[PDB]
């Protein structure tokens, strides 16, 4: 039995561990680093990774013909290389898109009506000490919501948002055809009109500057679930600070895991751990994805989500 | 002008709108001890929490009491009825702001939010690395109402785009809905993976989420409860969750408040909120109205605007 060969570098979730001897022999090696990679290891055709792909090891391997990068964001990988050797790299997409279309819902209400500080109240004795817990300034209620970029997790976080009642809004650089929510050419322009800004764009320059808050306005509700940050942190407590913006919530940062310490002062914000697809059933739907990926590459010659960079079939082998 | 009692506290709106036309009468507690004599002309009360019978029958020219509050347990509706008086509360104007903290409790409690938050900002995320994944999702539940109503019908709207089945527990089923009518409560938890409970509470009701409920609905299940607390078997609740007989639970309402049994404040899969359901400025501000415009429609129209059932009364000798 001579199987295709898959290095896993570094750490990986368990299940694609699990799955990958259904077809495969697993090279493990402690760290993505070129130092690690042996001799007899130059037969690996295929690599399972989440993070970071160094090129240098990407390059060790002379017969490598596919990537499966675990996540919907493939940053790590140097797709550029890539696709100029032939090769095929492949994320998870479409099995994570409701499970953080419902995470930036619960960061939404959590920001609006203070609901973890509500907790808090109650768990530090204050409700019985003190009374009621304050009323939340905001609300859901009567918000107009602009999506900064659409896609799979844009349309299923809107389709949420029309049941809450709620006006939607979204900014692409080209329209959709078919729906009924306003489109805006301009970032600039939704900030204006709306008062709570949802963004999903994938995110060196951040987008979301100073004049992208100012024109979101003193009601304004920031709310950033990304692969990345394209918000433009120093920018958001400055606007925090002032109250030139009334509220944020934030899934994701610029340097994780470190959040700025002005971030974690503000009664206004709620803040989680990029938590948008960290249940156990979606990892382990992501997990699937990458190795039946491989699977798919392996025993049919194509892949089932092969990013838009490499839109490759398997070639012949010598 | 007509007189109004407000006993202790009240949403500051109210106090601020009552001058539109009326005199306003405070005293700091609701209790009869604190009458005088001169505020036996008082013909109104607007009031927040319990209106005691001594201190509703100590006004012979009472005529209304506005309720803050959908709830109006603390009214004793069939002494008022049994005066003539009507009795207003505030219907509608909270539907939807509920039914938001329903779902927020819901995703609280399924994908451990407020927990994540905590280890954020403890610093755990810098020093011990991920928040746990989250054993628990809303992808793939069945989810039972336990009362519909027009808040029932608000949660299940949001619930059908988060791709989630209804179903729902009431004494007599709903023609025209498409959502699965179950006729026992112990059926529908048996069918069901997540239980949110919204019934009025009623005598009826007391309890009725009870060992042999949270049993049905399982080692995956989840009771979310944002009706009333007495609604739910406390002590079967925690044995549940102590047990491993049900997943989790986020409740935001007791059988005794302000007091949470210890035993729930230390389970890990639980969300607890102090009863703020309807608790933002905005509807509490359209609450307040309601209870102010339903007195200024009494006085100058001759009829209320949500007089509750057991009193639907009409002002008597109004050319209206
Ligand atoms: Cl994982
Ligand atoms: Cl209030
Ligand atoms: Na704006
Ligand atoms: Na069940
Ligand atoms: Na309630």
């Amino acid at each position: 039995m001579s199987r295709p060969r898959i290095l896993v570098p570094g750490k990986i979730n368990p299940r694609v561990l699990e799955r990958l001897p259904e077809m495969f022999e697993t090279v493990r090696i402690e760290r993505a680093d070129a130092a690690l990679v042996t001799a007899d290891m130059r037969d690996v055709s295929g690599i399972a990774v989440s993070g970071k792909l160094p090129v240098p090891l990407m390059d060790a391997f002379p017969s490598l013909e596919i990537v499966a990068n675990f996540g919907v964001g493939y940053d790590g990988v140097d797709v550029s290389r890539a696709a100029a050797r032939g090769i095929v790299v492949t994320n998870t997409p479409d099995v994570l898109t409701e499970e953080v279309a419902d995470t930036a819902i619960g960061l939404l209400l959590n920001t609006l009506r203070l609901l973890p500080q509500a907790e808090q109240w109650l768990r530090q004795g204050r409700w019985v000490r003190e009374g009621a817990f304050p009323l939340s300034p905001l609300s859901l209620r009567g918000r107009t919501v602009g999506l900064f970029g659409l896609g799979r997790i844009g349309l299923a976080i809107a389709r949420r948002l029309e049941a809450f009642g709620v006006s939607i809004a979204y900014h692409t650089r080209t329209p959709r055809e078919g729906l009924g929510f306003t489109y805006h050419p301009t970032l600039v322009g939704m900030a204006e009109a709306v008062d709570t800004l949802i963004v999903i764009v994938p995110g060196t320059l951040k987008a979301v500057n100073a004049d992208v808050l100012s024109a979101l306005g003193p009601k304004g509700v920031l709310i950033n679930v990304g692969r990345g940050s394209t918000v433009d942190e120093a920018a958001l407590v400055t606007a925090l600070q002032n109250g030139t913006i009334a509220g944020a919530g934030l899934d994701v940062f610029e340097n994780e895991p470190n959040v700025p310490e002005a971030l974690l002062s503000f009664p206004n914000v709620s803040l989680l751990p990029h938590v948008a697809s960290a249940s156990v059933v979606t990892r382990n739907a992501m997990s699937d994805l990458v190795v039946d990926n491989l699977k798919a590459w392996f025993s049919t010659g194509e892949a089932l989500t092969p990013v838009a960079e490499t839109p490759f079939r398997r070639r012949a082998i010598q």
